């Protein structure tokens, strides 16, 4: 990968592999996170960014602040085929002092067709106490160098599905995964769970029905607590609808404490 | 990847990536099996095995029948690094009518060091009825051609660790991770549990304290049964010792045996 003429943005290609398919032969929503997540580390790397979580700014790091994903929202028109050649743009925005977004474009590598688009939500935290707050001036000016300075979104339609409110599942759920773990292999370079864990969470509670004669279309997460390595979690799912709609919950099989929330909408193949 | 120039081997490069690295920034041994299957997939369709089966030959495809794997023995000397190049090479060869391997030599990019090596064994099930059978000599046949035919081993000592034999775990374990289940993401694209979850879910009962201090030198793992999308597994781990552990996986209810190994560490 690398960045762009102006340096505002990062792109990468990525061969798709065997074990990165599903039962049709093309990439999973699984997999296209974890490239999404990629393309985005590869970007904050090439601009001089370290590990100690998300693009730490100078001014984070002394103020013990750290980057964390509030949402999620992914759409995908073509899942590519094993074998295939994916190419992926990814940026960063300003949102003043609520924070920033990241979006990015999938396209098909040989024919120039957008085959997807993803956006992502982000707030800042004191590493510490857990507290968000609103990003500062010294903090933006930091970052900014980095970012278009004019709108450049991969969702610029009025009321589009990824600015949505998402509610909060009523029990008792229609459908229910139960005593889910995070293993050795959901865990990233700083042992917390990766995000594209609770993607497959959410999804393990869709019926098999649904999963063999239906594509995924849209997927939005909103990320409330992080689950850690010792805790259990139940994935909760009900319908709310060719096209099929779907609200998600995802909380610790202990106390019940909400995770994640969120919603997906498939279509019939 | 390209086919070498005698055209009896493959070789392939990648590039580490920031979600394949564990704690120390270097690749697990989980990514090492996914590059694995990969460079292996490659190099079968590099000879005529098209994406319309999972490496299968023409025959096995008139059959309904799939590669499973029946052993598999790693050997790792260093892990690469996160955005550091790994070289692999991979071939496959006939043992008589009795084995079909599929052997790995892997090596820093830049050095041309080896730094790890991997054997396997296959045999084949019916992807419907599910019943296991060696490699046939119509498929053999489908694919003799392109294996060298003097031998050439990945591990060529006799008597070297690929080879031992490995026991039950007698009951009871010393460390235990109970109640393991598979997910979507942990299936193939024939919807059968992968490779890799198996490997994982034998390293989840390894200590904490031993997976912070030492690192892995050597796996071997044996495969008895294949676990279904819709079984639970429980794994168990005993110390045999450097240290050394001997592994066994079953289904959580009647015990059925379904993996044994053993595992090799080395105190960083
Ligand atoms: C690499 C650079 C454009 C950057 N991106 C970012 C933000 C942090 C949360 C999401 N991305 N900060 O700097």
């Amino acid at each position: 990968g690398s960045l762009t003429e102006d340096g505002l943005s990062y792109k990468e290609k990525f061969v798709v592999r065997s074990y990165e398919v599903g039962s049709n032969k093309t990439a999973t929503v699984e997999t296209i996170a974890n490239l999404l997540q990629e393309v985005g580390c590869n970007h904050a790397q090439s601009v001089g960014f370290s590990t100690d979580g998300f693009a730490t700014t100078t001014t984070m790091r002394k103020l013990h602040l750290i980057w964390v994903t509030a949402r999620m929202h992914i759409e995908i028109y073509k899942y590519p085929a094993w074998g295939d050649v994916v190419e992926i743009e990814t940026w960063c925005q300003s949102e003043g002092r609520i924070g920033t977004r990241r979006d990015w474009i999938l396209k098909d590598s040989v024919t120039g067709e957008v085959t997807g688009r993803a956006t992502s939500k982000w707030v800042m935290m004191n590493q510490d106490t857990r507290r968000l707050q609103k990003v500062s001036d010294d903090v933006r000016d930091e970052y900014l160098v980095f970012c278009p300075q004019e709108p450049r979104l991969a969702f610029p339609e009025e009321n589009n599905r990824s600015l949505k409110k998402i509610p909060k599942l009523e029990d008792p759920a229609q459908y229910s995964m139960i005593g889910l773990k995070p293993r050795r292999a959901d865990l990233d370079m700083n042992q917390h769970v990766n995000n594209v864990t609770y993607i497959g969470w959410v999804l393990e509670s869709i019926p098999q029905e649904i999963v063999d004669t239906h594509e995924l279309q849209v997927i939005t997460l909103d990320y409330r607590r992080e689950c850690q390595q010792d805790d259990v979690v139940d994935s909760l799912t009900t319908t709310t609808s060719n096209d099929s709609q779907f609200l998600h919950l995802l909380r610790l099989s202990g106390d019940g404490q909400e995770i994640n929330r969120g919603t997906t909408l498939w279509r019939k193949k």
